[PDB]
DNA sequence: CCGACGGCGCATCAGC
DNA sequence: GCTGATGCGCC
DNA sequence: GTCGG
């Protein structure tokens, strides 16, 4: 909150570039600068001081100077007043509507929540569910509720097969007091990098969570990644809990450390870490860390038996999950 | 100046 | 049906 | 939009 006005401004600029401009590198650049400013431990007094930080350049420094002088940014004040930009930015808040679909919808005169609700026939399945729960998905999840959700998922998973291990990742594993959604890493010794010794491993778990009415909707589903909706049960006469997003990712059991590093995030931390790996001659994905050859082609997977091993390869001191909230 | 910017799963579509 | 391009999503 | 080469 120390430089919250500036990081809010940069986040709004990032969203504009992603949703309206469709300028994905500008989006990433703005989020990177907002993240580096968010952890900077001083109240920023000038654009020059901010430009010292890596990721903040000349253009952001000038916007920081304007924002500290006036409390606002004329560029954003004008974007806020533009009906098409404002409409597009709103529509992209529905899950499954991206910058392309939002511009298409605005083109056909579908521009509000009410318009969406009467044009449900114009939405794909993902978008219809995103619209159905629009308000619920805007709410954060208190850690106490994440603990209740963890208990259900971990206990239901054990009832399918005691050899499953489910791990809640995301901001929850980084120790946050609130989470945007619930991200669950799933393993089972039958599914490794060397063989899938049993089918339906993810299906069986999804079906079980549907059976006890935890999972209520599905946005997308494949053999390794489920994206859906869930909901805590409420006690007698209690108001219902909000519907929540849930992501489940089944990772080969022998590649758990790369998988949990990936799924713990944060997303900017991952981008920073994988970019630094490239600079050190490695490429990291959710499965493996591999060397890069003279030709820049990826080599064979390096041995890994801890999250820390991955940090070593790229010459980073180990950072606990709680210090990866970039 | 210029090229690179993290890496990948699932849904939808056009072309064959 | 398949493949590759694209869109949207995940951290 | 920013950065290293
Ligand atoms: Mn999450
Ligand atoms: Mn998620
Ligand atoms: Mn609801
Ligand atoms: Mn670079
Ligand atoms: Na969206």
């Amino acid at each position: 909150t120390l430089n919250g006005g500036i990081t809010d401004m940069l986040t709004e600029l990032a969203n504009f570039e992603k949703n309206v401009s469709q300028a994905i590198h500008k989006y990433n650049a703005y989020r990177k600068a907002a993240s580096v400013i968010a952890k900077y431990p001083h109240k920023i007094k000038s654009g020059a001081e901010a430009k010292k930080l890596p990721g903040v350049g000349t253009k952001i420094a000038e916007k920081i100077d304007e924002f500290l002088a006036t409390g606002k940014l004329r560029k954003l004040e004008k974007i806020r007043q533009d009906d098409t930009s404002s409409s597009i930015n709103f529509l992209t808040r529905v899950s499954g509507i991206g910058p392309s679909a939002a511009r298409k919808f605005v083109d056909e005169g579908i521009k509000t929540l009410e318009d969406l609700r009467k044009n449900e026939d114009k939405l794909n399945h993902h978008q219809r569910i995103g619209l159905k729960y629009f308000g619920d998905f805007e709410k954060r999840i208190p850690r106490e509720e994440m603990l209740q959700m963890q208990d259900i998922v971990l206990n239901e998973v054990k009832k399918v097969d005691s050899e499953y291990i489910a791990t809640v990742c995301g901001s929850f594993r980084r120790g946050a007091e609130s989470s945007g959604d619930m991200d669950v890493l799933l393993t089972h010794p039958s599914f490794t990098s060397e063989s899938t010794k049993q089918p339906k491993l993810l299906h069986q778990v999804v079906e079980q969570l549907q059976k006890v009415h935890f999972i209520t909707d599905t946005l997308s589903k494949g053999e390794t990644k489920f994206m859906g909706v869930c909901q805590l049960p409420s006690k007698n006469d209690e108001k219902e809990y909000p519907h929540r997003r849930i992501d489940i990712r089944l990772i080969p059991k022998d590649q758990y450390y790369c998988g949990v590093l990936y799924f713990t995030g944060s997303d900017i931390f991952n981008k920073n870490m994988r970019a630094h790996a490239l600079e050190k001659g490695f490429t990291i994905n959710e499965y493996t860390i591999r060397p890069l050859g003279v030709t820049g082609v990826a080599g064979e997977p390096l041995p890994v038996d801890s999250e820390k091993d991955i940090f070593d390869y790229i010459q980073w001191k180990y950072r606990e999950p709680k210090d990866r909230s970039e």
